């Protein structure tokens, strides 16, 4: 009888189904059409609920929660452009593997393509970007509940990685007190309601087999390249490479401890590339390599075989080497392909790497973003985590700093968007409950400005450093044309962030030197709140310092 | 020879072609991959160039420019999530007809699906929402320029309404001096380069035929419903209905002068709906009707025929009446189907409409948002335009005010998103150069908060009223459940906007009464700048006032 009640019973099956697949966090934006999902979510004691008014930020909040928790995270939005705003986070999840379950409320079929308010064509609107797409039918008791839960169970069970789009049409009436409509329909699932398992368990695992000729290849002159991986994996890779006696090129995202630091500099030295030409195999673990010199060396090197080990699917070598693409958990893969103690074969590169780091240390004093990057390991929160933004900061830390082995680093380096860094950082913090250092540029902070609202609720101190070099100064590093560079590339906005912090009642510091910066950090880590630290620097100093250090090390 | 040079020659053909189809405005966001497009655009003197750092706002800026200018507007963004951020404005354009030309830079095919930075699958990523989608091939001189310009001319030439997605892959190198690579390839177009017309002229017109039985139907008892249309159209429709003697129900978006105002109130009176039961034909011009009582009357009425005249395509009647869907320019359609002077047939409704307005007038004094809506006609800038936001404000103005005939009203009421209202208003202002009054709610202002950067550049005064009722109070009008209402619907953010204005160096007022509001208005219209006026009101007063006035008029 009651459409509004059955709507909520239908939605209740969807949300309860998700709890059987480890969904704990659910992120909700406001709306009317989403009522059945949102009320079902509110009533379900399994969930931790997060809310936000910007669906683009909401998507990135979910991304950050999923990134850290390694759990699928659900999102509820209403029909219309609210759904479209999830696209950026969905795309990034597609690339880096976060499991985002997007429950998107829709108008019923009778209200599509007839000029109805807030009604658009939603099925398939994210194209190939979701791993799974489910277009649910118009709710009816004539479709059994066992079908509905089975469909959700299939999507979640077979999900190796990435996003799921679950489009959810509901007809009005949406409101009214609940009667018993749909109760007997729900009760057809029997004691599944009191169970802790899915209705349908479908969970095939995707994994490459052991390479049986590894014991042959590990005897050769190899190189280990470490890309993005977990903090624990980084430590394991570091020990493994050391035992092999193979040089380890470690990305800022690797948490390997970077035993040959400043690779973006010493890879620019012909003596290094000459030595690396002796490598017969490269084993890369993880992906999304950061540095330009590393990506250039990757593109140029011609080992007999190039292997990439990672737990995400598809090709990961943009230079298309002859070799192997091995899908595996990195820690597991290392146990299957163990190192045996062997004499190191590289002689020149350790020397060069030490000289490179010394060159950077020689320039540590100036109060600039290159120096902040270089020294960032002095400001990492104890037992905390680092969220690095995109553009120059990730490149400068990668080139100029040596981050501690096993110290957790998080980022959005799939598509490397500057559109969701603050809201992602909020999710990263909330998921782990750890003190968090996040560092972003000024255009990045502006892009996701309203995410400062989310940063008013963190469970441990979060320091947000905004490096303000007045524009996108990556375009001063790149060889952009001088005539058009300022108006069409850099796009300086000539703002500061003191009033933004004040608007959201966040503590704010604008340190003018290292002493004030250290005092600001000392102040910030004291309370479970977000502190904004704006570091104002001269526009092109960071880019020019990198260029100068590159030139200096290349002549070593 | 030079890939960087040819990239720019290929892009130059694309941008020059657009100038032959009335594209004057181009909106550009920063990136490296977009370099060929962006430099080609920068070099082309036909364009007015706009920039912004948030691509979602950039899309809405373009939407606003197109909305007012009635010409196609181009957009350039780089590859990755930048592209995804254009979705909301593209969807809105699909519904209300703005011609947005989206030039989205892409990686070349060899860098897709191989773990390359900022490379995603872009062709088809907007699904069915663009009117036309072009996936350009990897640039090569082996494809003649005449094909490239012809393909663009086909897309723009046959564009009745809505967006065009032009995906533009470019391979590196992107930078480098221009040599003569591609010059002879371009010159194959001969003196087209000096012409003012397209290479291929393909411009069929889409239009319904004259209704040959109109002289029969115009003598029947009809009702005219006026939805969204141009300001000039509003005036013509008002005169046309008056001549026919048919009652005119005029939307806030119609600019008809609303001769039977407060329709959202008096349509709730059974005596009005009883009189309307005599209507044998309803002729609706324009669409996207605003008010609940009007949408409910539309759904319940059963005239012999229901006609909708509008210049956008497809079904526009969400109640699916037996009738006609007539595609035409509204002014042209009225000339093709002229009115005959006939005696008005409605007697009861004019009485009710007068009584309804008196009821609202009785409550004009309180300093609340309902009163602001009612009185807004008294505060319109001379020779200006109104941009009305979504949620309560558009509904309160529609229900409670009588806007002057022919006074331009602009809005985003296709999908009615609250995600781009400030940036749209910025585009609306820049397109017309007129003094602009924009009114939005607090969550709306937060959603598009960084668009205040754009409002730093207006060519005439813009007053931005932010109605702060601490949350989405439309969900206090809707029968949402009380227990979950605050956390999961209203989502109060408990902020003010004084610091937001200050951040972007915009004048700010927080008036405490009408005198102070009028003083703020007086100061604001004096300079070509944006003034922020924050009206802080009691959260649920506006909703409750509307509810009470509805009840009051229903009992007349
Ligand atoms: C949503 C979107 N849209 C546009 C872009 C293009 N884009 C970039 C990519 O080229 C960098 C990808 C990467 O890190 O590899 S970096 C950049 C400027 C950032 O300025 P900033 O925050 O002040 O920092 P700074 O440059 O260090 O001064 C832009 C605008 C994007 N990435 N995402
Ligand atoms: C991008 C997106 N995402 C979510 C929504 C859902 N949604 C609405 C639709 O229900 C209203 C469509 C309409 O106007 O017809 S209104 C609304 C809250 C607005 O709060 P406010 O600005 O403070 O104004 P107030 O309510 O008067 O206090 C939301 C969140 C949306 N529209 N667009
Ligand atoms: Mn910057
Ligand atoms: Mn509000």
């Amino acid at each position: 009888m009651s459409v509004s009640a059955f709507n909520r019973r239908w939605a209740a099956v969807i949300l309860e189904a998700l709890t059987r697949h480890g969904v704990r966090h659910i992120c909700i934006a406001p709306g009317s059409r989403s009522t059945p999902l949102t009320l079902a979510a509110a009533e379900n004691s399994a969930f931790i609920h997060h809310t936000h008014f910007d669906e683009r930020g909401l998507g990135h909040l979910a991304l950050g929660l999923a990134k850290v928790s390694k759990q699928p995270v659900a999102v509820i939005v209403t029909s219309g452009t609210a759904v479209a705003n999830l696209y950026p986070a969905l795309i990034e999840a597609g690339l880096t593997g976060e499991k985002l379950i997007l429950l998107t409320a829709d108008r019923p079929p009778e209200l599509i393509d007839c000029g109805a308010n807030q009604a658009i064509r939603q099925p398939g609107m994210f194209a190939s970007h979701p791993t799974h797409s489910i277009s649910l039918p118009r709710p009816t008791q004539d479709i059994p509940a066992r079908w509905l839960v089975s469909t959700i169970d299939h999507a979640l069970g077979t999900l190796h990685a990435g996003g799921v789009h679950i489009n959810c049409p509901f007809a009005e009436p949406l409101y009214g007190e609940m009667d018993d409509t749909g109760l007997s329909w729900q009760q057809r699932l029997g004691d599944w309601w009191q169970d802790d398992k899915p209705w349908l368990r479908e969970a095939p695992r995707l994994e490459s087999e052991k390479q049986r000729d590894w014991f042959f290849w590990r005897q050769k002159r190899g190189v280990v390249v470490a890309g993005r991986m977990s903090a624990e994996e980084g430590k394991k890779v570091a020990l493994w490479a050391q035992t092999l006696g193979w040089p380890l090129i470690g990305d800022v995202l690797s948490q390997t401890g970077q035993p040959l630091p400043c690779a973006d500099l010493w890879l620019g030295n012909a003596k290094a590339t000459s030595e690396l030409q002796q490598a017969q195999i490269v084993v890369q673990l993880g992906s999304s390599l950061t540095g330009k010199r590393l990506l250039q060396w990757q593109a140029s090197c011609e080992p007999e075989e190039y292997w990439i080990v990672d737990d995400i699917e598809g090709r990961l070598d943009p230079a298309h080497h002859r070799g192997r693409r091995l899908i595996a958990n990195i820690a597991d893969w290392l146990e299957l392909h163990p190192a045996e103690k062997r004499q190191p074969w590289c002689v020149e590169i350790p020397r060069l790497a030490e000289q490179a780091m010394q060159a950077v240390i020689a320039r540590r004093d100036a109060f600039g973003e290159a120096q902040l990057a270089h020294r960032i390991c002095d400001y990492l929160p104890e037992q905390g985590q680092l969220f690095v933004g995109n553009s120059l900061v990730v490149r400068l830390i990668d080139a100029l700093s040596q981050l501690p082995a096993g110290y957790p680093v998080y980022s959005n380096r799939g598509a490397s968007g500057i559109d969701g860094l603050l809201s992602t950082a909020a999710g990263v913090q909330r998921a782990s409950g750890k003190p968090t250092l996040a560092i972003v540029g000024d255009l990045s902070a502006l892009y996701d400005l309203n995410a400062l609202a989310l940063l008013r609720q963190v469970s441990a101190p979060l320091v947000l450093i905004v490096v303000n070099n007045n524009g996108g100064q990556i375009f001063s590093l790149l060889p952009t044309p001088q005539s058009e560079r300022e108006r069409f590339y850099l796009m300086p906005q000539n703002v500061h962030f003191e009033h933004a912090a004040a608007m959201f009642e966040l503590k704010y510091h604008r340190p003018q030197n290292w002493q004030e910066l250290e005092t600001a950090f000392a102040d910030a880590w004291r309370t479970p709140t977000t502190t904004v630290i704006e570091m104002v620097v001269n526009d092109t100093d960071g880019a020019q310092t990198l260029q100068q250090l590159l030139a200096q090390v290349s002549h070593l």
